[PDB]
């Protein structure tokens, strides 16, 4: 059967059918003889290739399969894991190694120590002892990113493996499936469900794992009977609740202090499908306000133990959600009023404004539209403006690694082809994965870019201001061209310089069958 021959039945007996990748020598044994069922995307860097695979796992809700070229292709990508390991992101990595005669030589494009590259970023990092070993590493790969938490995983295959003859034992490994869909027991599960009715004010906190796993409407449900506030967890990746729907209370703020005093009057809080809450600013004070429990539901033991207050739950987060949200009793509380319509900034004929940005695309875009953030400096507006009121329709980078939504927004939209992906990125942000907008014109892939061009680090420039951080350079990107960029990669160019220039654009962008970047000119933060 040949190494080879039997892990790309693994694969699809796994259910992949899609390789992003970047060639490489030490690849190309593996490569060669591709499937006609499966299918190649590639990318010009390797932080392109997994930032899409990223994005097309992310939106799939399944895993993606890997395939970069030894150190250096595994080195280009590892920003790219860093968001993929904070986003519970199923990631199979694979890179190609020298041939096995060759490694202790250390001969050109050899890997040394390759499983210690990837760490400490990868669930699980191996390299095969022998070739028929192989694919019994491949099955151990795809479990390890498919299992809670998800995460991504490293394999790197010495390129004279995947000729030789596989073991006849490995076709056991085909239709193997572990399950994670685990819930609280009857008895504590009942004794949680007594609290939460009990509250007189509960308070709900739903982070990323939420939206992966489909656990919005349930976690509605739920804010629904509990009568209760709702908030999304700060630093947040994805979206997990109607952002108009009544309850919802939007984008916490990332401090210590500031976190306490909103929760301040809340007897249980139940976070969910979240760290327990990641802070960006150092705000000091009080973790929680005296009468105040927290209860936290998650995914991932780290995220539990890493908590400074509030007990924990280790389950998964589809399977607690959906039973919570039908054992807990109606409250007779009344439903929270909605949040107000945000207020409409003045914007002259000159340039745009951010608000009158994200304003125009709440009109303009599909309400099944999906989002994608990489402009840091307007965040606050953009989840304030937008309407999302489907799942999946929020994706910002997980661990702040720069260069994660334009390649990104390729491979979500490429998972979702029914859904419009409008991925609005700020200047100087674009620049990092900038050479994957090429995979969305290759492959026709018809994801809007919309560029907030300030010339600023807007964000670091505001920071700065938090904090007397005087006479930092570095912090100015003036004189890039992105519709010149956008040219050079095949990718269909437009400009927006005002609110007229802007509304046309969209229009056109959204009519549009390939992919589209509008630069537009907005003001300085
Ligand atoms: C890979 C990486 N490099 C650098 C940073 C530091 N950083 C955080 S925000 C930011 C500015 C982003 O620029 P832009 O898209 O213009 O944002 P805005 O003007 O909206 O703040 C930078 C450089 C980072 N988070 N990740
Ligand atoms: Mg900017």
């Amino acid at each position: 059967a040949s190494v080879h021959g039997t892990t790309y039945e693994l694969l699809r007996r796994q259910g992949i059918d899609t390789v992003f990748g970047n060639p490489g020598f030490n690849e190309l044994p593996f490569l060669k003889d591709f499937p006609e069922d499966f299918r190649y995307i590639l990318a010009l860097q390797e932080a392109c290739v997994v930032g899409i695979a990223d994005g097309y796992a992310q939106a799939s809700r399944k895993p993606a399969f890997i395939n970069l070229h030894s150190a250096a292709g595994t080195g280009n990508a590892m920003g790219a894991l860093s968001n993929a390991r904070t986003s519970h992101s199923p990631l199979i990595v694979t890179a190609g190694q020298q041939t096995r005669a060759m490694i202790g030589v250390e001969a050109g494009e050899t890997n040394v120590d390759a499983a210690n590259l990837p760490r400490p970023l990868v669930k699980w990092s191996y390299e095969p002892a022998s070739a028929a070993e192989v694919p019994h590493a491949m099955s151990r790969a795809i479990h390890m990113a498919s299992m809670a938490p998800q995460g991504p995983v490293y394999l790197s295959v010495p390129y004279d493996d995947w000729d030789k003859d596989a073991d006849p034992q490995s076709h056991h490994l085909f239709d193997r499936h572990v399950s994670s869909s685990v819930r609280l027991n009857d008895q504590d599960l009942d004794i949680l469900v007594k609290a939460l009715n009990s509250a007189s004010n509960p308070a709900i906190v739903l982070g990323p794992d939420v939206d992966a796993a489909n656990a919005n409407a349930d976690c509605v449900m739920l804010a629904e009977r509990l009568k209760a506030p709702v908030w999304v967890a700060p630093s947040a990746p994805r979206c997990p609740f109607p952002t108009r729907h009544p309850c919802f209370r939007g984008l916490m703020p990332a401090g210590i202090a500031a976190i306490s005093q909103l929760l301040e009057g809340h007897d249980v809080v139940l976070v969910i499908g979240a760290p327990v809450f990641r802070y960006y600013q150092y705000d000091p004070g009080q973790y929680l306000k005296p009468g105040t429990r927290l209860i936290s539901v998650t995914c991932d033991p780290l995220e539990a133990a890493r908590a400074p207050m509030g007990d924990a739950i280790v389950a998964d987060i589809g399977a607690m959600a959906s039973a919570l949200a039908n054992l807990v009793e109606e409250s007779s509380r009344q439903l929270p009023t909605a949040a107000p319509e945000p207020a409409k900034v003045d914007q002259d004929a000159g340039r745009l404004h951010p608000e009158t940005v994200f304003d125009t695309l709440n009109d303009m875009a599909p309400e099944n539209a999906i989002y994608l953030n990489e402009s840091t400096s307007t965040t606050a507006q953009m989840w304030q403006r937008l309407n999302m009121r489907n799942p999946g329709s929020y994706y910002f980078c997980a661990a702040g690694g720069l260069g994660f939504a334009l390649p990104a927004a390729i491979g979500v939209q490429l998972a979702e082809p029914e859904r419009q992906v409008i991925a609005v990125i700020g200047d100087g942000s674009a620049n990092y994965s900038i050479s994957a907008l090429w995979t969305a014109a290759q492959y026709n892939i018809p994801t809007i870019f919309v560029i907030m061009n300030n010339g600023t680090y807007g964000m670091l420039r505001q920071f700065a201001g938090l904090l007397e951080a005087e006479n930092v350079p570095g912090l100015d990107v003036p004189g890039i061209d992105f519709r010149a960029l956008a040219k050079g990669y095949g990718v269909q160019a437009l400009k927006a310089d005002n609110l007229e220039q802007l509304k046309g654009s969209l229009q056109e962008a959204l009519s549009a069958k390939g992919p589209v970047l509008i630069e537009v000119s907005t003001v300085s933060p």
